[PDB]
């Protein structure tokens, strides 16, 4: 890709036998672009964040609501269905998730670091 991407790492909350991301998302190519506030257009099927806990990991790892997750500890969320972003995310043995995110924000720490 050419736009800058950033390393979010959070480790999920804990109840009971349950891990929790603290943060929700929308997207997917089996989803209507519509129905995710975020898709740039009709032709849009990332996986966005809809939603971040308060105070929560992802809140404190840097996540923002509307970043395009590019890939979840290793594997590329660019072009999956919303039920396979889901389980990237949210597997059992995986106490911690490695996001690859990006946001029109952070474009302009290209512009900085040249001055």
């Amino acid at each position: 890709v050419t736009a800058v991407v950033q390393r979010v790492e959070i480790h999920k909350l804990r109840q009971g036998e349950n891990l929790i991301l603290g943060f929700s998302i929308g997207g997917g190519i089996d989803q209507d672009p519509s129905q995710n506030p975020f898709s740039e257009d009709k032709t849009d099927k990332g996986i966005y964040v809809t939603r971040v806990s308060e105070g929560g990991p992802a809140e404190i790892a840097g996540l923002q609501i509307g970043d395009k997750i590019m890939q979840v500890n290793g594997w590329d969320m660019t072009m999956v269905t919303h039920d396979q972003a889901r389980k990237r995310l949210t597997k059992r043995s995986e106490e911690v998730v490695r996001l690859l995110v990006t946001r029109q924000s952070l474009q302009k720490a290209v512009q900085q670091s040249m001055l």
